[PDB]
């Protein structure tokens, strides 16, 4: 019932200097770190062109490296979780012979990226990763080491596209090196965060809006459930496909073109599954625009209020939830000072978020720890930087 530490860049950059000084016998030339998130509302909207409201964690990955000669990449990670081995070496990819996903699976990650980086000439390079962002937990920790691994390449091989194309990449490497079939919002907000703000992102139009979350009487407490149902990887893609056929049934580019009273009309067009998946949908782009307007004008009591409903609604209609996020979220809502507790990212496990008074997290976290039937792990998290680099 105590948050773990967030080691500063400054820690995890002296780590990574380090292990990389002892594996390749020089300093690094490069330092770059990019940020895992949690999703304040806007669940299971990215990809149905709708719109979502996360930030950018303290939890980061960190990669240190220098460009080499002889056209090899060779990766070490200190990462524990990570699948062995720790270490992999591999020649960039050609016209006549191109990358491919296995073992270790942590190093797809930065294939896929290596893979589809759209600037040339790329040199090849020796890097040590490491993060905090808990690997597999719920809060992004690929798309943190895919928007890390774009940020290097970018030092090594500048690219001249926008922000929205360096996402895309990222999310390109996670659906064919990672078989994840994301939306943008993981990258996207790894790239773009800044220090006490949420980043709304309407995923049609790709406009953000930096929203700020900085007030010291107010706390975001994430909670991991430190569970991960195979159903988190496998029900992904089913929800993908049912939320296109309800799309495709109503004659809409997108579930954002219909709204709830176009969805009922329709009722009969579409399955009853099928129905509760864009109800959800529909709703929490609504919400999501309520949330933004409510954080803007301080009113965090209206904030978490959307937040629950979200969570209903993803219990409920949209049905990735599991048990032990709902006990979760049960517990905080129990606890003085909480305006609101959901899950956030994919569900079937990984974490809850909590918006609440800074006071309430200590009475928050011994509550949600005691009722919760498996071992849960905090993050006290303010709204930190988006990717960055420095020189070394
Ligand atoms: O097995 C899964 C399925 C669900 C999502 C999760 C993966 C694994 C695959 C490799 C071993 C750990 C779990 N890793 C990540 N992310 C991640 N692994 C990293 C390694 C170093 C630095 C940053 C990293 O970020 N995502
Ligand atoms: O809100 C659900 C989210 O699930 C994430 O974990 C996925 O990587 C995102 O792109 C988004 O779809």
């Amino acid at each position: 019932h105590a948050a773990l530490r967030q080691p500063q860049v400054a820690e995890l950059l002296a780590e990574a200097r380090r292990a990389f000084r002892e594996e390749f016998g020089a300093e690094p030339e490069l330092a770059v770190s990019a940020p895992g998130r949690v999703n304040l509302i806007g669940e299971h909207t990215d990809y149905n062109q709708g719109l979502v409201l996360p930030m950018a964690l303290e939890l980061m990955t960190v990669l240190v490296g220098s460009p080499r000669k002889d056209g090899l990449v060779s990766l070490l990670t200190t990462s524990e979780g990570a699948d062995e081995p720790q270490r992999l070496q591999f020649p960039l990819p050609t016209a006549q012979r191109s990358l491919e996903p296995g073992t270790p699976r942590w190093a797809n990650y930065v294939k896929g990226v290596i893979q589809y980086y759209p600037a040339a000439p790329l040199p090849g390079f020796s890097a040590v990763v490491v993060s905090s962002v808990p690997l597999g937990g719920g809060l992004s920790s690929s798309a943190s080491l895919e928007v890390a691994t774009y940020t290097f390449l970018q030092q090594l091989c500048p690219d001249s596209g926008t922000i929205a194309a360096r996402a895309q990449v990222c999310q390109q490497a996670e659906h064919s090196f990672a078989g994840m079939p994301c939306g943008i919002m993981d990258q996207f907000i790894s790239l773009m965060g800044q220090k006490g703000h949420a980043l709304l992102i309407d995923c049609r139009s790709l406009e953000t809006s930096l929203v700020p979350l900085s007030d010291p009487k107010l706390a975001v407490l994430i909670t991991n459930s430190n569970v991960r149902h195979s159903l988190a990887s496998s029900e992904y893609p089913v929800r993908r496909r049912q939320c296109e056929e309800v799309a495709r049934a109503l004659g809409a580019a997108s579930l954002r073109e219909v709204q709830l009273e176009e969805l009922e009309a329709a009722r009969d067009l579409v399955s009853k599954e099928g129905f509760r998946r864009a109800r959800h949908v529909v709703g929490e782009i609504r919400r999501t625009a309520q949330a933004a307007a409510a954080l803007r004008r301080g009113d965090y009591r209206a904030f978490g209020r959307l937040m629950v409903e979200s969570h209903r609604s993803l219990r409920d209609d949209y049905e990735v939830s599991c048990p032990e996020l709902d006990q979760l979220v049960e517990a905080a809502l129990a606890v003085p000072g909480v305006y609101g507790s959901r899950m956030t990212g994919g569900g079937f496990g990984g974490c809850t978020v909590t918006l609440l008074e800074a006071s309430a997290a200590p009475h928050a976290m011994r509550h949600i720890q005691e009722h919760y039937g498996g071992t849960a792990t905090f993050y006290l998290s303010q709204a930190a930087d988006g990717a960055k680099v420095l020189c070394l």
